[PDB]
């Protein structure tokens, strides 16, 4: 084999080399010490990791059995308490996490999430700290393409005028003038450290002069004006000779928004990595990001400004980077033990993404965390014992890397039921590591379906978004964060907007999240980060949070309200739509996962809306159908017929891609098609409804076949 023996471990050579040749150089960690550390940490922690998965299994078994005889909430709740699922609430406390950067403790704004395996996308995400508001308005449906204002091959001035007026209005609302409207500005100057805006008849300053943050060029004719509102920067670019500037009353070329404040470079649900070669591609991108030399094009430099009073200063040109490790479940043959057993991938991720993140603590030839923290999102944890395990894992990794204890900070996904109901105790277990909690509502829906699989038929996938359990889950998450002192200390975050082309709807709708006191929320693209930033200028999240302090808005009974469908909820046409819709989203995602190793794709649904799909959306679609099949809402022939009906549609959607292999008409010769079918027909048997076991197995099967 092409493997390296270190103690009880046999490491894939490609990984061994990457680490020694790329990762370690620059850290002052002795490769021998490092690799002995890995060996020791894997040996020491594997048994507990396994004991934690066995616990999940024991609890799920008891819940399945409970439902199988034959809904009284008192009885159910007492049952969960007995089996140790629902634990006592601990006493009130405040988190003590220290050494966290401002982007996290203080600044409320969008949080962008991107697959680390795609270098181009990850570079765009890192650079998304700043984004053009004009581009985001012009290029999306936020400005409707009504008669006259449609996008063409060239610049539509009528449309550009609409974009300009939208932004003027945004300016009036965020940084108001003492008198008049930005809409009437004829120019800008800096006089005695204050911003002066020329109107046709008079001149005026800002209603709040402190919102003036700096400028570029000469004070007497600046090339830009930097402002600030709710801790977020806005930069007005001034160039009267530019395409847009020429048409503007004040020569304004663009409005730039501080957009993606933080970014999550994702190793988990948005990527497909099933072996060492895949993991190294990812690790190598994460490395390039932390050393600042990743190029595919390049990472942006910081931005230079002149303070209003006079001095020179700099603002970060890049988003503060988190890394999302995989969770406690999967193994990966990147490392196997002497018996040939695969090593836990979560343990590996901590060691390797942690090692790599050390580079982001030093200057590149610039520094991710100026305060000396490494920020790791840990997904899919079930309850506070699993949180304590991750804390212990990070502690041992810190020892191996020779980092101070508590350098490795954790972002907690609240996306499993047993975490939701024990949320306070989960935060407590990580009281000195936590830098965010976040409602991963898609995985959480998946877990909701799977946990109560045996209870009865669930409501339709779309209906889930408005069910009592989920509304209480969202409020409870904010309540718990605030009560543990998150305000000024840690992010309270909410979930992803998946409809990538429906920006007008996002701008209208997603404002609900900061209005709920979330200091951040997930977006799938730089464009959507710039647009979601608008919401943070409209809502003073700090003030919302202080207004919510000490409120308890969700009860345990609400949280435990199982989304069962009522008697006779659906007509045959409604059931057919749901099945077609779920099969098409599943097929669309899985075919690119299994055949091309693409972990995140835009897949248009049955209504032709483009959805950004990843494993969590897959978990829902597959679990929901598995539930309907388990309870006789639909037959196995309904499932089959639907898969066979949507497959050619999916083939058509991919008809370009040179690397695409049609699934139709020889379905059963397609490894991707069979993966899709297995996800549904075996869904009920997957641990907590997880999709990884099947995706990994089939993706590996496909690679192996391609090599013959
Ligand atoms: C890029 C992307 C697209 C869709 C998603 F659902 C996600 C999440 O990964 C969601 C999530 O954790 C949760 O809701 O469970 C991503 Cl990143
Ligand atoms: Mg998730
Ligand atoms: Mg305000
Ligand atoms: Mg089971």
């Amino acid at each position: 084999t092409d493997r390296v023996s270190v103690g009880n471990l046999r490491i894939a050579r490609v990984l061994y080399d990457f680490v020694n040749n790329e990762a370690l150089p620059g850290t002052d960690i002795d490769p021998d010490s490092f690799w002995a550390g890995v060996d020791k940490v894997v040996a020491d922690l594997t048994p507990q990791n396994q004991a934690l998965l066995n616990a999940r299994d024991e609890l799920q078994a008891q819940i399945d059995k409970w439902h199988r005889r034959r809904i009284d909430m008192d009885a159910y709740r007492q049952f969960l308490t007995e089996i140790g699922y629902l634990l006592p609430e601990p006493d009130d406390f405040t988190i003590t996490t220290s050494g966290v950067d401002a982007e996290i403790t203080t600044t409320a704004g969008p949080q962008l999430v991107v697959p680390v395996l795609n270098a181009r996308f990850a570079l765009n995400a890192a650079n998304a700290r700043w984004g053009s508001l004009y581009d985001a308005l012009y290029g999306t449906d936020v400005i409707p393409e009504t008669d006259g204002a449609e996008k063409g091959p060239t610049y539509n001035k009528v449309r550009g005028d609409k974009v300009i007026a939208y932004a003027r209005k945004f300016l009036d609302d965020s940084v108001p003038l003492s008198s008049g409207s930005f809409g009437d500005a004829t120019g800008f100057t800096v006089q005695d450290g204050q911003l002066v805006v020329a109107l046709p008849d008079k001149s005026t300053g800002l209603a709040n002069p402190g919102q003036f943050a700096g400028y570029t060029g000469a004070a007497e004719s600046p090339t830009s004006v930097l402002l600030i509102n709710h801790g977020l920067h806005i930069e007005i670019l001034i160039d009267p000779e530019s395409q847009v500037g020429t048409t503007d009353r004040a020569g304004v070329k663009d409005v730039i928004l501080e957009s993606a404040i933080t970014t999550i470079m994702d190793f988990e649900d948005s990527v497909a990595a099933v072996d060492a070669a895949d993991k190294v591609l990812g690790y190598r991108n994460w490395l390039g990001l932390n050393k600042g030399d990743l190029a595919a094009r390049v990472l942006n430099r910081d931005r230079n400004y002149t303070a209003p009073g006079g001095g020179q200063f700099t603002l970060p040109g890049r988003s503060l980077m988190f890394v999302r490790n995989v969770g406690h479940l999967m193994t990966n043959d990147a490392i196997v033990d002497t018996d040939g057993s695969e090593v836990f991938e979560g343990i590996m991720d901590a060691l390797f993404t942690g090692l790599i993140a050390i580079h982001g603590l030093k200057a590149s030839d610039l520094i991710n965390s100026r305060t000396g923290s490494i920020y790791i999102v840990k997904p899919k944890m079930h309850g506070p014992a699993e949180v304590a395990f991750t804390c212990e894992l990070f502690s041992r990794v810190e020892d191996v890397l020779g980092l101070p204890q508590n350098t490795m900070k954790i972002g907690i996904m609240d996306e499993e039921r047993r975490t939701t109901v024990n949320l306070k105790a989960c935060i407590k277990a990580a009281a000195d590591r936590v830098v965010f909690i976040n409602t991963g509502f898609l995985d959480r829906t998946g877990d909701e379906i799977h946990t109560s699989m045996e209870a009865g038929p669930m409501v339709r996938k779309g209906t889930m978004k408005s069910q009592p359990w989920i509304l209480a889950y969202e409020d409870h998450n904010v309540d718990a964060g605030l009560a543990a002192g998150f305000s000024g200390r840690a992010q309270v975050g909410k979930g992803m907007w998946t409809m990538t082309e429906l920006m007008a709807d996002m701008v209208e709708t997603k404002i609900a999240q900061p209005r709920a006191g979330a200091s951040t929320a997930w977006v799938p693209s730089p464009t959507a980060a710039t647009l979601h930033a608008l919401h943070y200028h409209q809502v003073d999240v700090a003030a919302v949070q202080q207004g919510l302090a000490g409120k308890r808005r969700a009860t345990i009974e609400q949280l435990l309200t199982i989304p069962l469908a009522k008697e006779l909820a659906w007509a045959p046409d409604e059931i057919r739509e749901e099945v077609d819709n779920n099969c098409q989203s599943i097929l669309g995602y899985v075919v690119r996962w299994v055949d091309q190793g693409v972990g995140a794709s835009k897949v248009p649904d049955i209504h032709d809306v483009a959805l950004m799909e990843d494993r969590a959306t897959l978990r829902i679609s597959s679990q929901l159908l598995a539930n309907w099949l388990r309870h006789g809402v639909i037959t196995s022939a309904d499932v089959r017929a639907s898969l066979e009906r949507m497959a050619p549609l999916v083939d058509r959607q991919n008809a370009g891609d040179v690397a695409y292999r049609p699934m139709a008409p020889n379905f059963d010769d397609s490894i991707a098609f069979l993966a899709a079918q297995e996800l549904i027909l075996s869904g009920a048997q997957q641990p907590n409804g997880y999709t990884e076991p099947i995706l990994h197995r089939r993706r590996r099967e496909f690679k192996a076949r391609a090599a013959e």
